[PDB]
């Protein structure tokens, strides 16, 4: 259906118009930076391969969770605690953003 | 008790009434496609029985998560990372939608 | 601080004013009903004690997840799939509700 | 690049500016209290080392979840059920707040 494509394209255009908003770019860079930091930390402190440090960082920051790995060191546990709250602060940031864009 | 039933039906209607919004429909289709790709990827790449691939696909895309399975290959891990962001993208889409539908 | 208590009490009052809203009561009954159904299903089909069937139902419907139990039967997996989407439909229901209450 | 920094600071300000809302403060305090009770309960009832009880408390209240630990006692299971709903109650509170702060 042509209607379907046109509607999708419009939506895709509206989505791309967000990656041009400064506040969104910030939130975006911040989560990327957060993901990098997590990758480094877990790779360093918990001794995970970079790929598994990124996976755990992603899965943790998004609340998906990992069914097998749990931080083994106390420093890792403390970091994960703060990491999770950064993630929540980030999502509220995006939520609030989407909220204001409805005004 | 009657009020409950009447409210339920009124709300239920509004829900099905939302299944009429073209943008909602696309979000929905996108989710199904996402779920199918996921099922295909995990069955193929991770060798999970089809039903187990849809399950992992569903619990992962919804952030529920699976307490026993985690992708075993680097290809799976990378795919899952992106898969998850697709899901978050889809949820914000629905939320943005619900937000717009509240304001007009 | 008296200010703190008064603010909390006001918030608590506003929260209780929700349990009087018909649409909220519905959403509330529905999730309770959903939790009951899950408890029954998992207790029956997956052979979990009622307490563990409720736990898994709660943890699943809220996206928290269980780090040890995963449905063992195909019927359980299919049910959990639909169960999760009911849960998401429920949360959007509450979200939409809170959204309209901001108007 | 300068715009980025200027936007970051403007946003950062608004965040700290929100740490001034009495209702936000209460939500925050409630969360900490919730996290402390949780830490106490799981250390006491489930016998988890304190730091492990705060961790489980945090990942559970945020729906992230723990892939290795699950409460072993019926008392823990029941408490966790309620703990989770408290967390959902708190999140809707914050969301309701963010919603009101957007409209005025
Ligand atoms: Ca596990
Ligand atoms: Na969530
Ligand atoms: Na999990
Ligand atoms: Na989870
Ligand atoms: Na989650």
């Amino acid at each position: 259906m042509l209607s379907f494509l046109l509607t999708l394209k419009r939506m895709l255009r509206a989505c791309l118009r967000a990656w041009k908003d400064k506040e969104f770019q910030v939130l975006f860079v911040l989560t990327i930076l957060t993901l990098i930091s997590g990758t480094i930390f877990y790779s360093t402190v918990e001794g995970l391969r970079p790929i598994d440090a990124l996976y755990f960082s992603v899965v943790t920051l998004t609340t998906v969770g990992d069914g097998n790995f749990s931080p083994q060191t106390d420093f890792g546990k403390i970091f994960t605690i703060l990491y999770i709250f950064i993630g929540i602060g980030l999502v509220f940031g995006f939520i609030h953003k989407l909220a204001v864009n409805v005004q």
